[PDB]
């Protein structure tokens, strides 16, 4: 059950692509969708960094509903890697590298369109390359122990060791780290190394607009077929230069290009599906003054998810007032849901869902 990631609450997702995929491409839709820098003044926002309203009907809906005087979605930040690097030729640099360990997860850019082109090639050659730079830290770490352990007698080195080792022939067999099975104690050494291929990844594939409008691409039978064969992450076709396109256009310019062309925007799901890949959720706060989504990691119990609205919230812990969200949709409103009993109230073992709708009691 332990997540392999950081134990933190700023995560991010970084753009990784082969040259003339299309990752700075990507990053200047997300850049001119992003949330105003101002917005958030306890952070410094790189030019190569940009942060992205998490789109959810759910939450509209709640709006709909209590039409509240505040509206808070949450956000995910995305980092271009590119911008900040430009190594020889063939694959990514160590410069690339290096700054991969600082994100959480990856959104994997494939070239999917004709004038070599070989998006298959592109993942054999990241997916090798990233494998080397964990086999390299890995054998670093080796190092390190078994000079340690000679002067030494902590359990820990040990551990680590018989762990670094098992990790080292996983890799060296060309599995990725976050595709081996295990134990919870591994896992907590795992997640103080930040292996690259530890990460999670959601493979964009970027193709002409008629490809996509079409739903139809030579390249993507391959692709899938390795993907299926390599854990099987989830896989969306895009067209940046439609994206592009479509991004410039005002808003009601867009929607006739939409309908003419019977053509969607798939923005959306690749900013949905990235937030939930590196295993963040949310829950809803709802009443007048404000509808908010409050963003955890999954697998967060109720008082630790009280604890960021206000640390009183997990001091005091006394409930967790949880409707789910379905429910309220059904019956219509609070009172009929909790009329209906359904109204549940959760202790400090309960884990929070995705969409649920909380009021915590305490003190």
């Amino acid at each position: 059950r332990p997540i392999l990631g950081r134990f933190s609450s700023h995560l991010k997702i970084g753009i990784v692509g082969l040259p003339n995929v299309g990752k700075s491409t990507f990053f200047n839709i997300v850049t001119k969708l992003s949330i105003p820098a101002e917005n958030f003044p306890f952070c410094t926002i790189d030019p190569n960094e940009a942060r992205v309203y998490v789109p959810d009907e759910r939450f509209d809906w709640l709006c709909q509903l209590y039409k509240p005087k505040s509206e808070v979605s949450a956000y995910l930040e995305i980092n271009d890697i590119a911008g900040l690097v430009r190594h020889a030729g063939e694959g990514l640099g160590n410069a690339f590298l290096s700054h991969i360990r600082a994100v959480d997860g990856i959104f994997h850019v494939l070239r999917a369109f004709e004038d070599s082109v070989d998006p298959v090639r592109d993942l054999e050659t990241i997916g090798e390359e990233l494998r080397l730079k964990d086999i390299e830290f890995v054998q670093n770490k080796i190092d390190d122990l078994e000079k340690s352990m000679k002067r030494s007698n902590d359990k820990q080195l040990k551990l680590e060791h018989e762990l670094c080792e098992k990790v080292k022939a996983h890799l060296e067999d060309g599995k990725d780290v976050r595709f081996g099975d295990w134990k919870s104690a591994d896992i907590e050494i795992l997640n103080t190394f930040q292996l690259l291929t530890a990460k999670p990844v959601v493979y964009l594939v970027n193709m002409s607009e008629k490809d996509y409008q079409r739903k139809k691409n030579k390249f993507l039978p391959k692709i899938h077929a390795w993907v299926q064969e390599h854990g099987g992450e989830t896989i969306i076709p895009f067209s940046c230069a439609f994206e592009r396109l479509l991004a410039d256009m005002p808003p009601d310019e867009a929607a006739k290009y939409c309908a003419e062309n019977q053509i969607a925007s798939v923005i959306p799901k690749i900013i949905k599906t990235g937030f939930a890949a590196i295993h963040l959720i949310y829950f809803f706060t709802a009443g007048p003054d404000e509808v908010k989504c409050w963003q955890i990691r999954r697998q967060t119990k109720a008082p630790q998810a009280a604890g960021t609205i206000h640390t009183d919230f997990e001091r005091g812990f006394i409930c967790a007032e949880v409707m789910k969200f379905d429910d309220l949709k059904e019956l219509g409103s609070e009172s009929a849901v909790k009329a209906a009993g359904k109204y549940r109230q959760e202790g400090k073992t309960y884990v929070v869902q995705d969409g649920d709708i909380i009021f915590f009691k305490f003190n």
